[PDB]
């Protein structure tokens, strides 16, 4: 016979405290961008991106992450 | 016979404290960018990116991470 | 007695010839401009200019100048 | 008695010839400009210029100058 | 008695010939410019210039100069 | 008695010939410029210039100069 008892006990705290969060500045791509092309040949697919793309400013007041995984596998 | 008892006990604290968080400046790509192309041949796929792309400013007030994994595997 | 004879003779030619004049590009001030000011005191006059000012593109097809001065002064 | 005879004779030619004039590019101030000021005191006049100012592109097809001065002074 | 005879004779030619004039590039101030100031005191006049100012691109197809001065002074 | 005869004779030619004039590049101030100032005192006049100023690109197709001076002075 088989007796399996799973008792994870968790009283944990991922925590933060901040008095003031501010005066943040993200300025990507302030310079000038110039692209000149003459006489090109493409025989397959083309992807182009030109300018200021996919810039992120992420300012979470908290920003706490807790990841927990439980696997109980029985053969 | 088999007796298995799993008792993880956790009272942990991942924690932070900050009086003031600020005066942060991210300025990518302030200079000028110039691209000139003449007489190119491509016979396969092409990917191009030109300018200021995928710049991140990440200012979490807290920013605490806790990762916990439990595996109980029985054959 | 006094005899004064002034005979300037001029058959001159300031001249130009141009087959094609073109494909000219003047781009001042393509970059980004940022001005932040806190807690200033001025006790006299102030002049400020901010941005793209007084840029000239001057493309005279001819552009020929002839300056001629005659002074005949008699005491 | 006084005899004065002024005979300047001029058959001169300031001249130019150009087949094609072109493909000119003036790009001043492509970069980013940033000015931060805190706690200044001025007790007299102030002049400020910030950015892209007084840039000239001058493409005269001809551009020939002739300057001629005649002074006949008699005491 | 006084006889003065002024006979300048000029059949001169300041001249140029150019088949093609082109593919010229003037790019001043492509880099980024940053100016930070704290706690300054001025008790007299101030002049400031910041950025890309007074840049010249001068492409005269001809560009020939002739300067001629005649002075006949009589005491 | 006084006889003065002035006969300058000039059949001179300042001349040029150029098949192609081109592919010229003037790029001043490509690098980044940074100026930080704290706690300065000025008791007299101030002049400041910061960045890319007074750069010249001068490409005269001809560019020939002739300077001629005649002085006939009589006491």
């Amino acid at each position: 016979s088989v007796q399996i008892v799973y008792k994870p006990v968790d009283l944990s705290k991922v925590t933060s405290k901040c008095g003031s969060l501010g005066n943040i500045h993200h300025k990507p791509g302030g310079g000038q961008v110039e692209v000149k092309s003459e006489k090109l040949d493409f025989k397959d697919r083309v992807q182009s991106k030109i300018g200021s793309l996919d810039n992120i400013t992420h300012v979470p007041g908290g920003g706490n992450k807790k990841i927990e995984t439980h696997k109980l596998t029985f053969r």
